[PDB]
């Protein structure tokens, strides 16, 4: 499915990560 990931992507962004949709829930991981 997608994501709400407006919550992760721009707090995972500032460590050279990016927001993964895990279904339907983010965590996050470079890259």
């Amino acid at each position: 499915a997608f994501c709400n990931l407006r919550r992760c992507e721009l707090s995972c962004r500032s460590l050279g990560l990016l927001g993964k949709c895990i279904g339907e829930e983010c965590k996050c991981v470079p890259y």
